[PDB]
DNA sequence: CGTACGTGCGTTTAAGCGGTGCTAGAGCTGTCTACGACCAATTGAGCGGCCTCGGCACCGGGATTGTGAAAAAAAAAAGCTGCA
């Protein structure tokens, strides 16, 4: 083998895979398709975060809470997508708090 | 070529003005603490490296689809005959 480790490069791909095997267990994903799924996750991270950042800033608050994320989500996603995304985020917070 | 629009009348209507009267609720001050930054030790999830092996890229060949020309079936539209 050869010396010097290539420098770390973060991605979401192991989590895209994991979600992929829930939804379509007998289905894989190409190299460039994963590059797209990455570019997607990063896009929506940025959009949501930015809007929450602004919401917090408008109402004179230092802290982004799950509340901000929800409001941003309601502003950014279309109708049905927002509902489900609001449900799942709520579920996730509810579940996380009670498992402390 | 047909009539949907623009024009210019009168007729009707409620927008706007100025004023008064109430109070929801914006928006502030002060007190308290739960909740997040911070740190340090801990230590597994996630990384880069690497090796298999089955899906996809590609090929050839046959089956199917689809276009288009020119040749039928049919419809149609005029000229010809008789016609109560
Ligand atoms: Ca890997």
């Amino acid at each position: 083998g050869k010396k010097r480790k290539r420098s770390r490069k973060e991605s979401y791909s192991i989590y895209v895979y994991k979600v992929l095997k829930q939804v379509h267990p007998d289905t894989g994903i190409s190299s460039k398709a994963m590059g797209i799924m990455n570019s997607f996750v990063n896009d929506i991270f940025e959009r949501i975060a930015g809007e929450a950042s602004r919401l917090a800033h408008y109402n004179k608050r230092s802290t982004i809470t799950s509340r901000e994320i929800q409001t941003a989500v309601r502003l950014l996603l279309p109708g049905e997508l927002a509902k489900h995304a609001v449900s799942e985020g709520t579920k996730a917070v509810t579940k996380y708090t009670s498992a402390k």
